[PDB]
DNA sequence: GACATGATTGCC
DNA sequence: GCAATCATGTCA
């Protein structure tokens, strides 16, 4: 409730908005009345129709992806390999938005643990785009859903950076290359480091 | 309607 | 190194 960060906050432009979510803490209250914690550690963002590693490039927009192009810290979740899911937050400008790559667990690791198991070290809880959306329990229902107006999902106020190239994107173009994932320096909860990024 | 494919994860 | 597994994007 009251801590919430509102419509405010989500209305930035991609890369900021992914810089400024590390640090912010996921919240998601579950039926029971709990609510699991995850301080985001890793982000990445996608800039829309002239980003060619985005769902929204050239402007392709359908009823799936249609929360990138509704209001900033509207949800955009999708299936993956038929499998797994993908959080991203709609953020200012159309087709653009952060994906949620990684997530630091606070509170009900052991819920999220049983969550992510269809014995699991809590390094493994939270430190992926799915992995993390398994452990919150979060799937397609969450769709369209506003983070700065849902019951069950929303963002707390935080309490160095490392931008990388994004994870996911192929080998090939220049949108590929550029360093449009951000997550935190040093933390061991990271999904995927980059040790030549890190060398500033 | 048909067909190729995935912003992953995890076991071989 | 690679299979799991199916809604979506495209073409028809
Ligand atoms: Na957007």
């Amino acid at each position: 409730h009251l801590t919430r960060l509102g419509l405010e906050f989500f209305d930035q432009p991609a890369v900021p908005l992914a810089r400024a979510f590390l640090g912010q803490v996921l919240v998601r209250r579950l039926p029971n009345g709990t609510e699991l914690r995850g301080r985001i550690v890793e982000t990445q963002a996608y800039l829309g129709p002239e980003d060619e590693a985005a769902h929204s490039r050239g402007g392709r927009q359908t009823p799936r992806n249609r929360g990138m192009f509704m209001k900033p810290g509207t949800l955009y979740v999708y299936i993956i390999y038929g499998m797994y899911f993908c959080m991203n937050i709609s953020s200012q400008g159309d087709g653009a938005c952060v994906l949620l790559r990684a997530l630091e667990p606070l509170e009900g690791l052991e819920t999220m643990r049983q969550l992510r198991s269809t014995v699991l070290k809590d390094r493994e809880l939270c430190s992926g785009p799915s992995k993390l959306c398994q452990a919150l329990a979060i799937n397609k229902s969450f769709d369209q859903r506003d983070l700065a107006q849902d019951e069950a999902v929303w963002l707390e106020r935080g309490p160095a950076v490392v931008a990388a190239a994004r994870v996911g994107v192929g080998h090939a173009g220049e949108w590929a290359r550029k360093p449009l994932r951000f997550y935190v320096r040093g933390s061991p909860w990271v999904s995927v480091v980059d040790r030549v990024a890190e060398q500033d």
